[PDB]
């Protein structure tokens, strides 16, 4: 019923958290992102990445001049 | 999206960013979360919430504060 399945989950977060070196308070975010990407960092990172670029891109196109 | 497919998306993001008062640098995260919750803040917030509690909870059992 509840093996490491959860522990690993937080472990990936700490890793996704390390991959993006996010602060310790964004664990709830890293946590959800993985909940969607089946918890697969490689599959979860591709989202954040697009996100980082996505958001940044939205900032490049507009350059907030 | 070219029409109101992406813009709305960032709108929810900025809103989710406001609902949780997250800094402006977590738009890539608020962005992904919405990507999983059909972009519906209500369905997306429920995850974060469980997340905040989830992580916080994991912080109580082990007592990390």
């Amino acid at each position: 019923g509840s093996p490491l399945g959860q522990d690993v989950f937080l472990d990936y977060c700490q890793k996704l958290l390390e991959k993006f070196r996010y602060p310790w308070e964004l664990m709830p975010l890293m946590y959800v992102i993985l909940k969607d990407a089946d918890a697969n960092i490689e599959e979860a990172s591709r989202r954040i990445e697009e996100g980082q670029y996505v958001v940044n891109e939205y900032s490049r196109q507009h350059n907030l001049n």
